[PDB]
């Protein structure tokens, strides 16, 4: 016999404050790929889950003396909506929307256990140090000690552009590409959420989101939020030219009797 | 002919958290009068606050010219780094551990109720001072994944501006909206030697206070040497310079492999 089962031994994240570390949880499966790449026919989102130490599939799949270039992303989706492109290819919508954690993508190519080619005479492959697709923002709105006590302190529509200008709503990723968020078109209107929502004295709401990693137009990300039905505007230029996948935001906003108190946050890894 | 001038009131509106309309008498103001319209010029009077009033110990006094006054707080007797007051209205801002008697507020006074001070209306107002100093507060942790063998000692903590220099020193002339100028940018940066061991899951704060000046690079690095090991962090999120009034925020969290840079830019944009 000149072909092996394959095997997928491990995955893991590298990137971002919190660690994703090596996966050993059974709630998200892990989504499979090969590509073309030395004439092997495509494998596309083959569905591997946790199970005796490494990541099982219903699917056998072979590995013969030609060396197999495999990619994998997690948490696994059935290739539909945003995922339809890895029905019969490599490629993923990334939406602006609300933080859920079903939807916060890692991904990368998979190398032999120990290095050197994935094929017959290695058929163990790892998927260590997966990157992330989305960058993650928390906004927190409070209402200030000398906000006026006659306002409900109503917040509505929260609205981020790039330099005043557009955002990406939505973005495109290729899983066997080291790119990450590409393509897409800028909308004018930039990401609105609408919570509709009053902030009692002293107190503070807050909101997590996901957006596609993108430009900031001369380092500045422009936050418009409707409170008591005034629109205000929030230059914020101290988070850097993009909003990368490997970072965590912080946008704090305390309204007061006079303004807005600007509080913005980056959080970075800075390994040796 | 001439009148006693009295300070109504003083307030800075500058900082996320405003000192309002000085109501206390912790901290004197320090008022100073220039040569406008030949007036014989006035250095560092120290004014006491009592009952919604400023009082003098020495004389001010106002005649039918317009007089232009400047005040400053906390008031400091005109030595060391306020050496520039006993003569004139320059004084020094210095890199150093936050300390509120520092802090200083300045800006020029106006007459109660707007127009020019005089012996028609000799009542000055020290109102929306600004601050003279950036602030920054400065976390380290260690982390849950800390080397459970070492000390977790940290030593040498150091600033420079893109990983060159640092403003220990810079000059501040509070009848001027200029703000910090002039000085020497120092190779070795600010040094702070806590030589602290950090136990586990714990964190120590340190608070600074430091000459605004630019940020080089877009980047402010802090060097520590933990446990005998010299590590280098570059801070690229904080703006391009610290600027007077904001407030800075640098959290370093010591890893397995590295370290989790938190940095926060606290400033006030008024409608």
């Amino acid at each position: 016999s000149g072909e092996k089962t394959l095997a997928v031994v491990s995955a893991s994240s590298d990137d971002r404050p919190s660690t994703r570390g090596i996966i050993n949880d059974n709630t998200y499966a892990l989504g499979v790929f090969r590509t073309t790449a030395n004439t092997y026919a495509p494998l596309y989102n083959v569905k591997h889950i946790y199970s005796g130490g490494e990541w099982g599939a219903d699917d056998v799949i072979k590995v013969d003396y030609r060396n197999a270039s495999f990619f994998a992303y997690y948490p696994y989706h059935t290739a539909t909506g945003n995922y339809a492109g890895l029905a019969g290819g490599t490629t993923l919508t990334l939406q602006a929307q609300l933080f859920n954690a079903g939807e916060d993508i890692c991904y990368g190519a998979g190398e032999a256990s120990g290095g050197g080619p994935v094929s017959v005479y290695n058929p163990f492959v790892e998927f260590l140090n997966m990157k992330h697709a989305y960058a993650r923002l928390r906004l927190t709105l409070t209402r200030g000690e000398k906000f006026d006590k006659t306002k409900k302190c109503n917040i509505q529509n929260i609205t981020f552009k790039s330099n005043n200008a557009n955002f990406y709503l939505t973005r495109s990723l290729d899983i066997a590409s080291t790119a990450g968020a590409t393509g897409g078109s800028a909308v004018a209107a930039g990401y609105v959420h609408n919570p509709n929502v009053n902030i009692a004295t002293g107190k503070s709401v807050t909101y997590e989101y996901m957006f596609p990693p993108q430009p900031l137009d001369g380092s500045k990300l422009t936050i418009l939020v409707t409170v008591d039905g005034v629109t205000r505007s929030c230059d914020i230029s101290t988070l850097g030219s993009s909003l990368d996948s490997g970072k965590y935001y912080g946008v704090s906003l305390t309204f007061t009797d006079v303004g807005i108190i600007l509080s913005s946050a980056v959080v970075t890894v800075n390994n040796f």
